[PDB]
This record gives structure tokens, sequence and C-alpha cells, in this order.
């Protein structure tokens, strides 16, 4: 009987010391094995695995303990869709445009390239330590862990078409937005006490207008009545606000926002891209850049800078 010695780990910080025999597979041994992405369930272990470190599910109580302190998440399958979303995402690319990493487009990761070139363009922090070393690694240039995790997060797949909306909520429900408090007010003849309070996800988010200046002055609520209601912003306390609408033709001025995300296409078909503001304004599609000194397109999502503003409308 041979035998290589090897480790073992759910969260490449804790390593397991293992004797595997070398006439079996990884499957029969350790269960669902994983090496750098890759199923190695079906395989035997080779010479060159001697002194390597492989993944597998969380077997037992000690490994669960450690997956949950890594991802905070008690899905057993979560590693088990990390894994096989790494298995792809280590075949992209990631180039350097404008400062930023990029995605060479591939299986349909525009809304993924579009989220991780905003989150590189705001202030914003994790709670799982997963999250927090591929976002280092990502803004360093390695972003497949980056990316593998945010698909396992939202119980996306590689290849499924995605809404940057959608992808940013997840990921800001494991995100640190304590402090952020957003306060409003509805101005109706019947709504004679209105000051809403959020905290939370809700408290940097909202759908119905791209203008965060037209969110402060004020703007209509989808009212099917047509009660003339009215919302403006009383105070914002977060690092920043992300304004969404429908895709709608929108004038995008330069030094007004941090960045933005155009989409090109019906609901079931369409293409994401990047726009920045430098000192121009720049469009990242991919792997390609342009840059204008205006824009206008089709855009969805709009991202502001914010520290505390506070309203003048008086009630
Ligand atoms: C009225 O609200 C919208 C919103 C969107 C954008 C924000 N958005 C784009 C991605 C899209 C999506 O998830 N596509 C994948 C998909 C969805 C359903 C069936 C499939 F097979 C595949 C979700 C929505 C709009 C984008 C384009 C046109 C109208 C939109 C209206
Ligand atoms: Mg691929």
């Amino acid at each position: 009987v041979r035998t290589i010695k090897v480790f073992t780990t759910v969260d490449n910080i804790n390593l397991h010391t293992q004797v595997v025999d070398m006439s079996m597979t990884y499957g029969q041994q350790f269960g669902p094995t994983y090496l750098d992405g890759a199923d190695v369930t079906k395989i035997k272990p080779h010479n060159s695995h001697e002194g390597k470190t492989f993944y597998v599910l969380p077997n037992d109580d000690t490994l669960r303990v450690e997956a949950f302190e890594y991802y905070h998440t008690t899905d057993p399958s979560f590693l088990g869709r990390y894994m096989s979303a790494l298995n792809h995402t280590k075949k992209w690319k990631y180039p350097q445009v404008n400062g930023l990493t990029s995605i060479k487009w591939a299986d349909n990761n525009s809304y993924l390239a579009t989220a991780l070139l905003t989150l590189q363009q705001i202030e914003l922090k994790f709670n799982p330590p997963a999250l927090q070393d591929a976002y280092y690694r990502a803004r360093a240039g390695e972003a497949a862990n980056f990316c593998a995790l945010i698909l396992a997060y939202c119980n996306k797949t590689v290849g499924e078409l995605g809404d940057v909306r959608e992808t940013m909520s997840y990921l800001f429900q494991h995100a640190n937005l304590d402090s952020c408090k957003r306060v409003l007010n509805v101005v109706c003849k019947t709504c004679g006490q209105q000051q809403t309070t959020l905290k939370g996800v809700e408290a940097v988010m909202y759908m119905g207008t791209l203008s965060y200046e037209q969110f402060k002055k004020g703007v209509q609520i989808p009212c099917t009545c047509g009660k003339q209601a009215t919302k403006y912003l009383v105070q914002q306390e977060s690092p920043f606000v992300m304004m969404s609408a429908p895709p709608a033709q929108y004038e995008l001025k330069h030094g007004t926002f941090t960045c933005a995300s155009e989409y090109t296409g019906n609901y079931q078909c369409g293409h994401y891209k990047h726009i920045t503001s430098k000192e121009t304004l720049y469009c990242i599609d991919g792997a390609l850049l342009t840059k204008s000194s205006e824009y206008k397109g089709p855009i969805t999502d709009v991202f502001y800078k914010e520290n505390s503003y506070t309203t003048t409308i008086k009630p």
C-alpha cells in the first residue's frame, strides 16, 4: 500500500493533514474533493498531489464551523457552487481598464463585470472574510475567486444572465451597512404623519428615478390613483447611494455622479456597460474602453457618493 500526504480545507486558512491511499479515489476517502476549482472526486491521487491543498465539503462539525466563520452561510451546497463557479471563472481574463479590474466578455458576464467595476469605486466593507479576501485580490487583479463567490452568494450560475441591481442587493446584505440610515417624508393630504426611517440595504438603494438631486427635491409616487403623492429625501447618512430605474434614455453629466450602468437590449437579452466619471466620461465594456466629454444612453443604475445630507424642505 502506497501513500501520500495532502492537506484538506474549507477556507484555505485552516489546513488539515491527511494520509491518502493512492489506490482509491479522492471521492472514496474525502467525499467531493476539489483541487484549485477542479473536481477530483473521480480521480486517484497522483504523485504530483503531494503536499498540495484540497477543498472538501464540510463533512464533520469542525469543518462546518470553519466554513461558516469564513463564508457566513449555512448552505451546504455553497462550497460546491463556489468551486463549480471557480472552475470557469479561473479561465476568464481580468484586464486593468482605466485603473479598474474588468472582465473580458464571456458567458454573459456583462452584469458581473459592471458589478465588479462598481464595487471598486464605492466605499464598502464586507462581513464574510472570504468576500473581503477575494475583494482585495480582485482589486489586485485576480478576481476569479471574487466572481465565483458573487455567483455563489446570489444563487446564480456561470452562463446565466443576471441583473446588476439584484447582485448589488445580495452583496449589500453581506456588507456593513450599519451606520447607513435614510429618512423620507411622504407629502399628500391623506398622509399627515409620514416620517419613514429605513436602515439596512434599503437605506442605500432606491428604484424609481436615476437623479439623486431630483430625489432630494421630490418625485411622484407610483400611485395607481394619481393622488399627487410626493416623496423627498429628508436625511441621508451613508457612504453612497444607488439610484435605479427601468432602462431609460438618460444624460450622464460629468462630475455629477460616481459611476453608472447602461443596459442595451430587451429584458431576456441585453448587454451591460459601465460608465465612470474621472477627468472625463469613460465607458468600459468588458475589456474595451471608450472616452468622451458627454454621454447620453440607456441608463438603469447610477451610484453617488454621500456622507451626510440634510434636506431644506420644511413640512
Ligand atoms: C422595468 O424594469 C426593468 C428592468 C430592467 C433591467 C434593470 N434588468 C436587466 C436584467 C434583467 C434580467 O435579469 N435578465 C435575465 C432574464 C430575465 C428573465 C428571463 C430570462 F430568460 C432572462 C432584469 C431587468 C429591464 C431591462 C431591459 C428591458 C426592460 C427592463 C425593465
Ligand atoms: Mg468558461
